[PDB]
């Protein structure tokens, strides 16, 4: 059986920027990079970064709703979106759910999220008002 | 700071087969389904399948190498990856460039992967077997 998510990898267009972003910006640790990619860990993830021709520097208008979320303490959310912000990263949705969210692009418009909360915290949420058609199991 | 993948959410383009794959044929764990998504677990991640009317059916080669890893072990890897096979699940890559790895295809062409081992494996088989270039920090 799968017993959880072995490692995330996005694709991108230039290595050093995405390397700046993810370890210096989101202060991911650095573990290994070579002359096609990079592997980095934020808590338990596994972060790869593969350099990659094929990808686009896409707006958020052309890209789907797939998305990457991070965990962060309440205490820490509002510093690191601040940290964000000055740096000039570009946001694509405002927070309308529950659970503080800030939601960022990266460097190639790869789709982020900061989040406070678990899954068993918007199930309790869920449960006292149920989305539309919400069944649970 | 961050620490680790919050959630992962996909969009799918039609939720009931997207459901199904990945609880009926991954064997992840549905915790909730309303009219426009599902929250389901594997292990310690959050899945969230968003229906998304702007996800499109994305054959492989029209994709970069943007792509998510499930852990399996060691003793179930191969008969996992051969009843995704019987099952006539779509590839997308067969080079093992990462170590024991199985590349399939979700519904609407997410790129998945089955894999053995961890960031600390990767890195001691690359000491031995480097990508080009590689340095470790
Ligand atoms: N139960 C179940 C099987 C599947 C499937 C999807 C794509 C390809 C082959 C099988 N999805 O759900
Ligand atoms: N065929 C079928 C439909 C469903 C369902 C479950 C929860 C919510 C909406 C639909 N389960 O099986
Ligand atoms: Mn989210
Ligand atoms: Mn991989």
């Amino acid at each position: 059986m799968l017993s959880g998510l072995n490692h995330l990898t996005l694709a991108v267009s230039q290595l050093a920027p995405s390397v700046a972003f993810y370890q210096q910006l989101l202060g991911m640790t650095l573990h290994a990079r070579w002359d096609s990619g990079a592997y980095l860990s934020c808590g338990d993830l596994w972060l790869c970064l593969s350099l990659d021709p094929q990808r686009r520097v896409t707006p958020p208008e052309e890209s789907d709703y797939t998305h990457y979320a991070f965990s962060i303490s309440e205490a820490d959310f509002a510093s690191f979106a601040a940290r964000l912000e000055a740096a000039g990263v570009a946001v694509w949705k405002l927070n309308r759910s529950e659970g503080a969210s800030h939601y960022f692009l990266d460097p190639d418009g790869h789709k982020l999220e900061l989040h406070v909360g678990s899954l068993a915290q918007r199930l309790a949420a869920c449960r006292e008002q149920p989305y539309k058609g919400m069944v649970f199991f």
